RNA sequence: GAGGGCGCUUACCACUUUGUGAUUCAUGACUGGGGUGAAGUCGUAACAAGGUAACCGUAGGGGAACCUGCGGUUGGAUCA
């Protein structure tokens, strides 16, 4: 509760309970999610408000509210564990390799 | 004179000092794990004969669940 000012930002990364948001000019704060989210990759631009400070100017966290459209999606199956997608929001993939240990085709 | 007092000295001895142990708390860089986490990643181990029967003890291997070797058990299916 208490939460912050809504807003535009891009999630830095993933860590199940909680997420890294990225502000609008590159301020990294760490926020948790909404229980009604069905879904949150990395770099994903949301809706989110950064709670309130306690303390002044020690805050812990926020929440993210809402989560915008997808403009790609990277969704990938498996066995016991369903469709989950990766990653989102991206125009190029690179594939990277080595020739160690193996390069195959 | 007898005796007493003062004073001095000795014995006992608190406090105190050094050397050096035992014990306890606070702090402590660092470090060992373990627990709590529904949606994160990695895999598919076990529960069916769970797709190499599993488990216990021990040795070795490797991100990891685990795997191999030896021995034992049925808390194993199917089997005469
Ligand atoms: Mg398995
Ligand atoms: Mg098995
Ligand atoms: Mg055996």
């Amino acid at each position: 509760n208490l939460f912050g000012e809504p807003d535009e930002g891009i999630v830095i990364s993933r860590f199940g309970m909680h997420a890294d948001v990225e502000s609008a000019d590159g301020d990294v704060h760490r926020c948790n999610i909404r229980r009604t989210i069905r879904s949150l990759v990395t770099g994903d631009r949301v809706v989110w408000r950064p709670g309130k400070p306690a303390a002044e100017g020690v805050n812990v966290k926020g929440i993210v509210e809402a989560v915008h459209e997808r403009t790609s999606v990277l969704t990938r199956p498996d066995f016991y564990d369903g469709v989950k997608p990766i990653a989102a929001n991206i125009d190029q993939i690179v594939i990277v390799s080595a020739i160690l240990p193996e390069l195959s085709l």
